[PDB]
RNA sequence: AAAAAAAAAA
């Protein structure tokens, strides 16, 4: 990093680069091979500049507790290519598996955009996209390389890339990877199977298959189901969970409480699975031409080196197992288990839980799966099998030891035979989930996810205090270590917290940022902004209170690809969860109860609003499909109608004298109006008071509701908005 | 200490 800020260095490596591969453009080799070769002479050059440079400046399987280090290599080793080297080569009975169930085709212009030739745009982008301080495969290299070096080998790589499309093969340092064994959290270092491989490759390698990872990752939402979150960009994590929890409160409910609740997570399923599998379960969705042939030959041989204490162990062939750390290896997870989730969703000898109309059976992440059942006799032994069968035909063994289950049971005659005959751990207090703890009942759901929580920071504030730092440098700490796991919390936990629970967790900040000190300066001034001399300190008061009205988004974009908003109970007349917010409110009709996680949330949204002295029934960003044109009997073609024509808001449709007439377009579209429509519809903005109510500039709140679809930092455009009119 | 989750911290 230090040597490839030098401008002469950067010179020398320019002109190298200039005048080396222009000497000895020879027709009889490939380009895979002079581009080992140029990589090799640039780690040679910096080896000689850096010359110049300096010249001018555990137990074994016996369980005996070991500690050699010559020993210990032949143990982790032998252990690591016992599971690596285990391909199965049934190929014949992996097929069928496949032809059993149905997956999903790819259109033939989803194919050819795959297809399509690397353009000159992927290329800056992927590289300026390249995070930094990162640590990829060795090669004597780092990763400002390709992030200084960009001219040179904007249309280099191109050629190189262009020698992929007439061969279809890789360079053979591209096959060369580093796995890392770092400890997993809170276990013992004892078992060598307690370490996580963390394989880094070439950044030219891991450029190659981001873009593979990019093409796919336009098209993975039509792969894949919306059931599994993890690594889909534009899903967030604790879907999941408020997915899960509202099970819970569902079997709390139910009188007749006979269903079973399964965390199924897996023992390293990052290197378990089948390179066989995931290349034909690659070709058998549609994909074919250049992505199944670059694709099988990223996977024919690939190789890692281990690396342990300072030695450089030789590498060996991963037969099996997808590389770890790869960009694209997340995206081919999903699909390997995509299958594996269309099978079991498909298998109707099990049965998933029917939540009205919204029919819920299972949960998908990286590796804490969960499904939920019903009659644990029949459904959780048919659950068991077709896993062994994938098992049999993947390698993907769940791990039973570690992996817990709830069990909801009338009669203890019945739960005799679950643990007899059910291998799995079944825990009657709770579980672990990314650091969430599903209670057994929802009334103490606030007392084991809080509790604990509120304690956390107890002793770990009671660790920053003899450090010899300044007042300033407790607050910045704050914001980065305890403030960024807790929105995880109530994100996926947002109860109705009693005030007396913020005192504890306000207070116990409050002694960290004086050092058990009195406030030297007002708290009101330090949590204004730094325009007004504060620093914007944290209020989660308004921070729950903001993360209760994150989720109000949700309801106003109404997206398909979220369910768990539909999972609420409700033993009345059906869904409205979409015509809520921006609509006209439902009157004699309050949610409770039963509810739990919603009817809060509209409790939130309309305290705040009410606050900022607006009208939220009607709004600019009115939906143009909202309840206020559906109060009148209208045609639900009519809409359709003007769908693809403005779609958006009522506000662009027009209003006051301008009754679907405000641009030219509409003028060719008034005729597709119904003419029933119409008199309706001019009734409807004739009134003065309809006029005023959209006829105005959106403030600040609306936008954020309306706009700003890509929801990442929804947590900071309102924690602000709240911060300055509270 | 990598793919992806995130608070923005400017």
């Amino acid at each position: 990093n230090l040597l490839l800020n030098d401008y002469w260095v950067h010179n020398e490596m320019k002109a190298e680069i200039k005048m080396f591969f222009e000497t000895n453009e020879n027709k009889d080799t490939t380009y895979q091979n002079l581009w080992d070769a140029f990589k090799a002479v640039c780690r040679g050059k910096f080896i000689a500049l850096n010359a110049y440079k300096r010249k001018q400046e555990i137990k074994n399987d016996k369980g005996d507790i070991t500690t050699d280090p010559t020993e210990i290599q032949t143990t982790i080793r032998e252990y690591y290519k016992h599971l690596y080297a285990n391909k199965l080569e049934n190929l014949e009975e992996m097929d069928t598996f496949l032809d059993t169930y149905t997956l999903p085709r790819l259109n033939q212009e989803e194919v050819e955009s795959l297809n399509r030739p690397i353009t000159g745009s992927e290329i800056v982008a992927i590289i300026n996209s390249l995070p930094t301080k990162k640590s990829p495969g060795p090669d004597g290299f780092t990763a400002e390389f390709y992030q200084r070096y960009k001219e040179e080998l904007v249309p280099f790589l191109l050629k190189l890339f262009q020698s992929i499309e007439k061969e279809g093969i890789l360079p053979n340092s591209f096959y060369e990877a580093s796995i890392i064994l770092i400890p997993k959290p809170g276990r013992d270092t004892t078992k060598k199977e307690n370490f996580r491989p963390i394989s880094l490759m070439n950044i030219d390698a891991k450029i190659l298959n981001k873009i593979l990872a990019n093409r796919i990752q336009q098209h993975i939402k039509k792969l894949i189901h919306h059931d599994q979150v993890g690594f889909i960009p534009g899903m967030q994590g604790w879907f999941n969970i408020r997915k899960s929890i509202n099970v819970i409160q569902h079997i709390n409910r139910a009188k007749d409480k006979n269903h079973v609740i399964i965390s199924i997570d897996a023992e390293k399923a990052f290197d378990k699975i089948q390179q066989p599998f995931m290349l034909k379960t690659l070709n058998k969705l549609g994909i074919d031409g250049m992505y199944l042939k670059i694709i099988r030959a990223i996977y024919d041989k690939p190789t890692a080196n281990i690396i342990l204490n300072g030695q450089k162990l030789e590498a060996f062939p991963l037969k099996t197992g997808t590389r770890q750390g790869c960009p694209l290896s997340p995206l081919l997870f999903n699909i390997v288990l995509e299958v594996l989730a269309r099978a079991i969703r498909q298998e109707k000898e099990i049965k998933g839980i029917q939540l009205g109309k919204e029919e819920v059976k299972l949960s998908l992440f990286a590796d804490d799966m969960i499904v939920y059942l019903e009659n644990p006799i029949v459904s959780a032994q048919n659950l068991l099998k077709l896993i062994s069968n994938f098992s049999k035909v993947s390698g993907y063994k769940i791990n039973v030891q570690k992996s817990q289950a709830f069990l909801y049971n009338n009669n203890r005659q019945t739960e005799s035979q679950i643990m007899g005959e059910l291998p799995f751990t079944i825990a009657s207090k709770r579980i672990k989930y990314l650091g969430i703890q599903l209670t057994r009942d929802v009334k103490d759901l606030f007392k084991e996810n809080y509790k604990p929580l509120l304690k956390e920071i107890k002793e770990d504030t009671n660790k920053w205090k003899n450090i010899p730092c300044s007042w300033v440098g407790r607050i910045n700490i704050v914001k980065m270590a305890i403030l960024p796991k807790v929105i995880y919390r109530f994100n996926a936990i947002p109860i109705k917290l009693p005030m007396t629970f913020f005192t504890e967790l306000e207070k116990t900040t409050l002694k960290f940022i004086w050092n058990q000190k009195r406030a030297r300066i007002a708290k009101s001034i330090l949590s204004q902004k730094n325009k007004a001399g504060g620093i914007t300190l944290p209020d989660f008061k308004l921070y729950y209170k903001a993360t209760v009205t994150k989720t109000a988004w949700y309801w106003y974009q109404n997206r398909d690809i979220d369910q768990w908003n539909r999972t609420e109970p409700s033993e009345i007349m059906p869904h409205i969860y979409n015509y809520l917010i921006f609509d006209k409110p439902e009157k004699n009709k309050q949610w409770g109860k039963d509810s739990l996680l919603n009817k809060w949330c509209w409790e939130n949204w309309l305290a705040i609003c009410r606050k900022l002295k607006l009208d939220p029934f009607l709004t600019p960003y009115t939906k143009i499909n909202s309840r206020w044109i559906k109060d009148l009997n209208v045609k639900p073609k009519t809409i359709k109608t003007l769908e693809e024509n403005l779609g958006i808001t009522i506000q662009d449709i027009g209003v006051g004298k301008d009754f679907m007439s405000k641009t030219p377009k509409a003028m060719a579209t008034k005729d597709k109006i119904d003419k029933w429509d119409l008199i309706k519809l001019k009734s409807f903005c004739t009134a003065k008071e309809t006029t005023i109510r959209v006829n105005r500039q959106p403030t600040t709140w609306e936008k954020i509701f309306a706009t700003y679809s890509s929801d990442k930092g929804l947590i900071s455009r309102i924690y602000n908005e709240l911060k300055q009119i509270y």
